[PDB]
């Protein structure tokens, strides 16, 4: 499915859209 | 959601869109 | 089709799911 459309970037984690800005 | 283009390059998703990964790094 | 399920971020290049942390 379709990630947040909100402005911010996501990657994909254990089955789930995460923040990309979590991990940089 | 479609495929990614195919071109040597990382993308992430953003705005029901796939933007490359290296703008943000 | 889903990404990898084992804790890891993935981002989407060449058709295929790949590490995160590969790039970082
Ligand atoms: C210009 C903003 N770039 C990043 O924030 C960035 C780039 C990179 C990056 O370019 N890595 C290439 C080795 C890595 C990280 C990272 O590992 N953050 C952990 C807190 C962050």
């Amino acid at each position: 499915p379709e990630a947040p459309r909100d402005g911010q970037a996501y990657v994909r984690k254990d089955g789930e859209w995460v923040l990309l800005s979590t991990f940089l």
